[PDB]
């Protein structure tokens, strides 16, 4: 049965997503190097039980819609805006992804960017190609001993500080939030203090209303002259313009950045900042989370997901879906996934009672739109088969399944 | 105190502040003091009556200018490098010359941790190609440092930082050296140069100029890295065959590549650069900037005005790059030194000198060179004594220069 | 918050404070503290009334108590054990029962560095030596800890925080395992147990108790220990066998060994201990007291204080050792749970009613045991149609306790 | 190089061995343990090198019928047990090895205060008793605790960055100023150094500063229910007082490894007023005695006799002026005499005469006592009739050519 039951897999996603399914038993994998044309898409899809795309393949209401076979969809990757969530949602099917898998990469990125930008080898290596030769030491200094300043002490600043503190920098933080500090990690309470104390200022924050602009003209100046600015969590943290001033000003002194309110969406389109015309900023295509070892983690995870919802049912952490999750114990699982009328549950549990089957365990949970239930019970194929059928004529019903 | 204040101290070129303050401490208060470089006609006027001098790696003190000062006793290289000056003219004229050779360790080896970072990103090509409008985001072929095998060639007092750091980092390390070395934390001694090339991710290179350096990194070498790995120099101009490092770069064999030193360089800022590496988004390049920062300044100050503050005090050359390097502990009595050409019976005259005043030897420290010769002296006695003997010395035939130091 | 003061808490064999703290933190107020054990008149006597009990290891809690404890929601074991508590028994009466597995883990890894540091250097005997007058000065035989080999059995809480701190010490770690782990900093997995009793010169065991443990460290894995080497076990009594150990100890293929955990133990700090360990000077013994520190106690008091706060206040059994589990996450409305011996129509009785009174479910938890099932239910409804239900709720034939959490 | 015989008695590491097998030396006497006084006189009647323990007595009855004898090596820190005036008279450099167990004493430290914090020295007492004592209060974990170094030196400096590996906070008290490591805190009174930390360990040399510098008051401003460890000299804690502190119970334990006063050997009755105290632990000064300083003794040692004997070095010899010179083309002899006029003057007139330049000399001098090396650009025979002619200069206790 596993076998007959077909991922589709496309954009490339790393080598490891398929070893796990095949480790599953999950064996049925269709797997594409690049994007598919709608054409395609529409062929390869027909027909598939589960589907992992990256940011680039579009799952549009009729894309979804049109897939007749779909259980769920797998974003391998930390976006899902590619994704209609909520068509999805309709024909209930969840939506999982990867939200925190690139955290060494960031990290690292910034580790290995403010090294270069104390040293201003961005700006040397910039003159270095046009053949010009800047060989100074005024400006420049070490790591070691500088004040690192992490706005955002999340998955990432807590690794961005272990990194930072392995090369013996000091290392302050804000967040909106008390955080137990790892090594020693001082927490600064206000954030006007951070950024006077910091030699170098990371942002790593959620794009949320308190994160949008958080650094204007304002809070840039209140940074330490000489300093330097990293961002690369969300495009709209930063105010571009602002840091431009303020990096002519000289009042900084470098920068980088890797994510933009605007973003070229393919690799053809062109790109655009005022930030281009400084030698000193290090800017960077959204990389921040790219590489070969993110796309493992990516792999690992957003496979281990699908193929826990499939053998499992559990929808922990899916995007567009109520979460539940229901330990192993003896005997048959089912699932159901309704409309939320009133009493669905009380048809539900007629069902079993007429047939006299106990129910183990059962976990519903409710959207506003929706409802999940998972419900153990201790029966043989028969007989779950037929709560089964018996199941899948509930009014509202959804989608209902038999998971073992 | 008011002997100290006699000593025109002459630094030029902008060295770091705490070479001040170390004079300051040890007594020397005179100081002439430059931020940048000085013409051939201001040099030779604040030198002309200078006993020490600070220089860095623009001011030229070739033979006529230091025929020109009529009171040098040392030079200071405030640098690694020490061909700006010529050193078998200060030799000459018993004028040791110092420097500060290993001032520079940490700020090699986090400039190497930071290039190695964002080359196994495609991060200087990213940047480039941004800076033109072009966008170019993927993931294959970028990789993070953790995990990596880092190949230090040349495992002396920076590949050992440089290893420390890179494990701390997550990488595993791994060295060659023609020398059999004692590892820190995990690193490893590779006995192969070709078993090390064959295994890195990355290569950085931290030997001396010499003939087994001159170009070791050639074609075939090259060819012996790991495909799609990465070629760092911060060592020395001369190590890598710069053509061969294009061609493989071209042919992709290798992904990137950063070198902060090239077999010629531009002499100022204001000199233009060129390299066949320069049509190449993906290789930093950078001007010999490996050692240059605000730590590592201050480092130079410290040491070297240390040497010089030491010279003048006790008479130690150790450390000496012209000079034969006598030291001697101070040790109760008055102390000479003398520096003298080679002449026959000069050792001879020396001893009879204090023969011939009933003056106990408690200590004597003599080194030579081809034709120079510097010898220093510790002695119990009186003070009319020693300054007498000092004259007497003076005259010896073949007496460059000789001083009484306490 | 009223509400709360009338829910008893007792406390016996005087658990740390912090847990009277998160106690009273949560507006739970009704704390009878005792320091010590009670006896039986002072047990029902105060226990009669409790809501809730924090215990240790003496507190007897047994069916005959616990049939008398009337309004006993919830047992707390401020400890590992759970022995001394009647897990049926308070399973029957709808009560679960939680503890503290993990608590321990600091404590017990750094009691075996403490003891290897010293059992390495052969310092109980020399200390024991001392005190009956002998002098014992010897380099024969010691030695530091850095760059020797920890085999850790068991890779788990205990043993992947013991391979930390001996990384920090400059150890060498290997662990073996019958599950696969991810090693910690450098530590290294060993495949099979016989090689890593063979490479390792301290052997440290961190297992559960079970046929797979029992007497797992016997002769023939004693002899395939390291000439000169030190075995550790502050896992279980069961584990090793004390005789073979004992003869490996005297005939010198072991150099010592630190024993804090009995196949047999003194009931209290009154009765007499005895061990066949106890004719050698150079073994470490101790009395069971591996996790006995203050920071134990209080990590203990925090752990288990905040469960039965969290169950008390929204019904969460997660962690339960005689219970069901069951959790759901907060959000908008109100919360009922209900503990029922499992019988033909209670989920239908709990639906019936919900519909009687019109309430719409939220989200629904039921888990089961055997007999016993416990299902805690969101709903979105006022205060009055809330209390109408659980009203019925406890009519259901089945029912041992409803009610209207939040 | 095979006729030098070098006479190691006392078993001093393999490491020492391995080191004068390395640098060519092969004729080796060695010897587990000490001689009696027969065979000293016999096996060192002959050689060039001793190296000994702390047992061994190279007396000048010993030195001075130790007929073809030239340098002596402690393989130890002490050097008490050799008479270096006899040996210096006859021109015999006295070698040794300062510091090579400092990471032994600051384990020692770790391992002792861990356990002093749990109470499992008395509870191992009791239990090895038949008293089963399971307790967890007053029983402490080291992480988060404040360590206080007296002394911060090379092994204060050590114990402290193990400390911190730990967890612990790491204060000190030195009577300067010094470079605090990682998150070190210096602290500028001894009072509130005392007042504040868990767990004092000392580590300060034997002067008069340093005489009972622990007594009654320090004591009493150690933290109640602290503890006091002391591994550096047997003259820095009053022991009654302490002893006091342990019965009041002011500290619940400590760890004593030196005292004022201490056997000569294991054979000898060892006694303390601590030895009644279950929660303290008490060692016969082994803070040092591990393999791996022994080895590191071995390696460092050999170092220097074999160096002396290759090149002349008399760097850090302790009866002995120090001269060393890096080597260059030439030959290289070398001349020890009785400090007085113009023997350097005769010295450098026989090479004025043959002609012969030298290349480098470095003398140096006691009150007592000269020594020169010298390096020349000559054949073998010229430095040879050098030899024998600097053999006269009157005033000559020695004189070799090494190469
Ligand atoms: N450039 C790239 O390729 C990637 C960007 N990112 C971005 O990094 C950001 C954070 O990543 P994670 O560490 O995984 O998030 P996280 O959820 O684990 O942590 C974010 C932290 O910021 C704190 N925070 C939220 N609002 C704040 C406010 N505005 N002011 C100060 N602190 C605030 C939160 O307390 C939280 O601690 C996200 O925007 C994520 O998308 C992550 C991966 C890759
Ligand atoms: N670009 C820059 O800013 C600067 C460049 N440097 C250069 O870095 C280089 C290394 O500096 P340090 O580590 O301080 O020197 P180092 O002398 O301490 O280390 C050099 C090591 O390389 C080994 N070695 C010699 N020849 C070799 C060969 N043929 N193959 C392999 N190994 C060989 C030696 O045994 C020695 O251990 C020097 O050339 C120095 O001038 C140093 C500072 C700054
Ligand atoms: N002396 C004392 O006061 C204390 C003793 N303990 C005991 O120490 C033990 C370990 O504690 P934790 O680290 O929390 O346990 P844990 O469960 O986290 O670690 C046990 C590990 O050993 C492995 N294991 C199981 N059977 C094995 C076998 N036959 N051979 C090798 N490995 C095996 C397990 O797979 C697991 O990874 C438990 O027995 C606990 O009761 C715990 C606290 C204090
Ligand atoms: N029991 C044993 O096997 C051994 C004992 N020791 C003893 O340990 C002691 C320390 O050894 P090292 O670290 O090698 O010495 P060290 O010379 O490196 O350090 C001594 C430090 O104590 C300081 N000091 C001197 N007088 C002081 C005072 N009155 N108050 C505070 N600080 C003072 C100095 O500033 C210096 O920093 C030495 O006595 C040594 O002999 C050393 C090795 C082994």
């Amino acid at each position: 049965e596993k076998d007959k039951i077909k991922f589709l897999l496309v954009e490339g996603v790393h080598q490891k997503a398929l070893e796990s399914l095949r480790a599953a038993g999950y064996t049925n994998i269709e797997f594409h190097k690049g994007a598919l044309d709608d054409e395609q898409l529409k062929e390869s899809i027909r027909d598939a039980h589960f589907i992992g795309l990256r940011s680039r393949t579009h799952l549009t209401e009729d894309v979804i819609n049109a897939a007749e076979k779909l259980v769920a969809i797998g974003a391998f990757a930390i976006g899902t805006n590619q994704v209609d969530l909520d068509a999805a949602a309709k024909r209930g099917i969840p939506v999982f992804n990867a939200p925190f898998s690139n955290t060494r990469s960031v990290a690292e990125l910034v580790i290995g960017e403010l090294l270069l930008l104390l040293r201003g080898v961005p700006e040397a290596n910039a003159k270095a190609h046009r053949g010009v030769w800047n060989k100074l030491a005024a400006g420049s200094f070490e790591a070691r001993g500088k004040k690192l300043g992490i706005i955002g002490y999340g998955h990432i600043g807590t690794q961005l500080g272990i990194l930072a503190e392995s090369l013996g920098m000091y290392v302050y933080f804000y967040d909106i939030e008390n955080k137990l500090p790892l090594g020693n990690a001082t927490q600064v309470q206000h954030l006007s203090d951070l950024l006077n104390m910091s030699d170098v200022v990371s942002l790593h924050v959620p794009e949320n209303p308190s994160t949008k602009n958080m650094m204007g003209a304002k809070e840039i100046s209140l940074m330490k002259p000489g300093s330097l600015l990293i961002n690369a969590s969300r495009g709209t943290v930063v105010d571009i313009p602002a840091l431009a001033d303020a990096l002519a000003s000289k009042h900084l002194a470098g920068a980088a950045i890797d994510v933009f309110p605007t973003e070229p969406a393919t690799n053809s389109d062109p790109f655009t900042s005022p930030l281009a015309e400084f030698d000193n900023v290090l800017l960077t295509p959204h990389i921040g989370g790219s590489t070969q070892e993110a796309q493992e983690n990516i792999g690992l995870e957003v496979a281990g997901k699908l193929i826990k919802y499939s053998d499992n049912g559990s929808t922990l952490s899916a995007v567009n879906f109520p979460e539940v999750s229901l330990p192993l114990h003896v005997g048959r699982r089912l699932m159901h996934i309704h409309e939320n009328r009133p009493g669905v549950l009380t048809a539900l549990n007629k069902i079993f009672a007429e047939q006299g089957v106990n129910i183990a365990a059962q976990y519903l949970q409710t959207s506003a739109q929706m409802g999940y239930v998972v419900i153990d019970i201790e029966a043989d194929e028969d007989v779950a088969e037929k709560a089964l059928q018996a199941m899948k004529a509930i009014p509202g019903t959804i989608r209902a399944r038999l998971l073992y």
